[PDB]
């Protein structure tokens, strides 16, 4: 995983810095600012900054630790933010930073809700608003209290990509469907710890599985195994 650190403080007017190490490339930083809403994409590949985005965020990276920079934070910026990367063959996520301040694409996600422990889930994603064949998509979990896990990944061509967090490896198979502008995660031999908020993801690529390339998420879908 990740490495950033586990908090910062900071008054509004501040220029915030938050580091993060352990990527084999690029950097992306995701903003929650609840545990039950969406995440934000506030910076992608290092540098990229999404276009509805304010401009006092940007991003850098150095050698091979990547830098979110805050340039005049103000309250509303009160969030967890969380970078994302990649390595060894898969996304990968920093357990998150919370920083406090002291003063048309969609995807919609579905198949969630009570699990039988032992059996299997299916989870569709529902894209709109861009052409979801050029872009590869994936999927990020969140256990109640925890940060982001990367799931699963796959290739615009929904063949030639596909990869899966150690986690799941043997029990999940993602698979999309071009025509249908859907991605399917399938689950099996479900256990406690898969329960989580399950996130479409698309990624502004074609075929990468980093989780620093992440411009848009879903809504979430709670999967709970009791």
């Amino acid at each position: 995983a990740l490495t950033q650190p586990s908090s910062v403080s900071a008054n509004p007017g501040e220029t915030v810095k938050i580091t993060c190490s352990g990527s084999s490339g690029s950097y992306g930083w995701y903003q929650q600012k609840s545990p039950d809403s969406a995440p934000v994409t506030v910076i992608y590949q290092s540098n990229q900054r999404p276009s509805d985005i304010p401009s006092r965020f940007s991003g850098s990276k150095s050698g091979s630790t990547g830098t979110l920079t805050i340039t005049g934070v103000q309250a509303e910026d009160e969030a967890v933010y969380y970078c994302g990367g990649w390595g060894s063959s898969v996304g990968m996520f920093g357990a998150g930073t919370t920083l406090t301040v002291l003063g048309a694409v969609t995807l919609d996600e579905s198949g969630g809700g009570l699990q039988t422990p032992g059996g299997a889930l299916s989870l569709v994603c529902k894209a709109s608003g861009f052409t979801f064949s050029s872009y590869a998509m994936g999927w990020v979990r969140q256990a109640p209290g925890k940060g982001l896990e990367w799931v699963a990944g796959i290739s615009d061509d929904g063949d030639s990509y596909i990869s899966y967090a150690t986690a799941v490896k043997g029990r999940a198979t993602i698979s999309r469907d071009n025509g249908q502008s859907t991605v399917r995660l399938q689950l099996n031999n479900l256990r406690a710890e898969d329960t989580a908020t399950y996130y479409c993801a698309r990624s502004h690529c074609s075929g990468c599985r980093n989780a620093a390339l992440i411009d848009a998420w879903g809504h979430g879908t709670e999967v709970i195994v009791s």
